[PDB]
């Protein structure tokens, strides 16, 4: 599958905010 990240507060550069993860935590995920 795709490679996700729960980054608190942002996503890196290529991640496209895929859902929340939490209150402070965005769940993102590398567009590549």
């Amino acid at each position: 599958g795709l490679l996700c990240y729960c980054r608190k507060g942002h996503c890196k550069r290529g991640e496209r905010v895929r859902a929340t993860c939490g209150i402070r935590f965005l769940y993102c995920c590398p567009r590549r």
